[PDB]
């Protein structure tokens, strides 16, 4: 125990509704009186990887980093006490906001989402991996499925959380048991299997070919399988629509196939911040 988790007393924890449900846990939307809402995690049962996932939750602090506020161990269930983020998880933000589906909002114009748009949750989701990068912290599951959206199109990263139980098709079930989001997966985590920062990098041009794409899955084209060869062969994500070609040569600088000869976060967060409060008239070009 190198660092302290802070606890919330039950009494606090005041439960509304569930927002659903997981194989190994549960989130309900509940109100904590530290009055505002709160989203809560209740284990199903995993002791040993509550208090030290809690550990690892409270050293975590940034401004698209999900908020942990604490624990609750004063009677089971126990629980994990996380901000409420009104908008869901991302991919199912950028579903609802593209020319797909099916009249404005709160936070966001009627839609689709614009370029400018797209570039502010890019960029927002790219400065949190800098900071997990600066931590050398290596987020093995990147996609807009666990990254959430909060009141204010404001983008933290958010889930795992039951995300191999919600968007299933989007993991490849290795072996009887262990599940791997390949089509987010850069060669050398599909080959020799190793995974790190930079193979983060290559699932980040995967997330800015999803905001684009407005949460299609990637290589919906084709089968898991096929998707691995494709990868393995080094065939590339072809430039969605609504992407213009400044920033597919960004999703191209996180896809090189040799990892160290792409580009870092910190460079590609420096591009994508830049275009995002570039003036109209800069991107109405673009
Ligand atoms: C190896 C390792 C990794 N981590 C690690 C863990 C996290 N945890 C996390 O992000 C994490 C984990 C988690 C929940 C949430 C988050 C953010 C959340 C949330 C939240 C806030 N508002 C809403 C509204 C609807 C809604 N969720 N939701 N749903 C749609 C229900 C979801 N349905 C379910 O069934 C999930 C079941 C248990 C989920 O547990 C985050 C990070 C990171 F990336 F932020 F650092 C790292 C810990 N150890």
């Amino acid at each position: 125990s190198d660092a302290c988790v802070h606890h919330i007393k039950r009494r606090d924890i005041v439960l509304k509704w569930e927002l659903g449900e997981g194989a190994f846990g549960k989130v309900f939307l509940a109100e904590c009186h530290n009055k505002m809402l709160v989203a809560v995690k209740a284990l199903k049962e995993a002791r040993q990887d509550f208090q030290r996932e809690a550990e690892l939750l409270t050293m975590l602090q940034h401004q698209h980093i999900v908020r942990f506020f604490g624990v609750c161990t004063e009677g089971r269930p126990l629980l994990m006490v996380f901000e409420y983020m009104r908008h869901g998880d991302l991919n199912r933000f950028l579903r609802s906001h593209g020319p797909d589906a099916k009249a404005g909002g709160e936070d966001v114009a009627p839609g689709p989402l614009g370029l400018g748009q797209l570039l502010a949750v890019a960029s927002q989701v790219a400065a949190g991996m800098v900071y997990l990068a600066g931590l050398h912290f290596v987020h093995r599951d990147l996609a807009t499925r666990n990254c959430l959206v909060g009141q204010g199109l404001v983008v933290k990263i958010g889930d795992f959380g039951m995300s191999r139980d919600i968007y299933s098709t989007d993991y490849y079930r290795v072996g009887g048991r262990t599940m791997l989001p390949i089509r987010w997966m850069p060669p050398e985590s599909i080959l020799y299997r190793k995974f790190t920062t930079e193979s983060d990098v290559w699932s980040f041009g995967v997330v800015l070919w999803e905001i684009f794409t407005y949460g299609k899955q990637p290589w919906y084209q084709l089968s898991n399988t096929e998707a691995i060869d494709c990868i393995t062969q080094g065939r590339e994500l072809e430039r969605p629509r609504a992407c213009p070609p400044e920033v597919y040569a960004i999703m191209r600088g996180c896809w090189q196939r040799e990892p160290q000869q792409r580009h870092s976060i910190k460079d590609v967060h420096a591009r994508l911040q830049a275009l995002a409060q570039a003036p109209p008239v800069y991107l109405d070009v673009l």
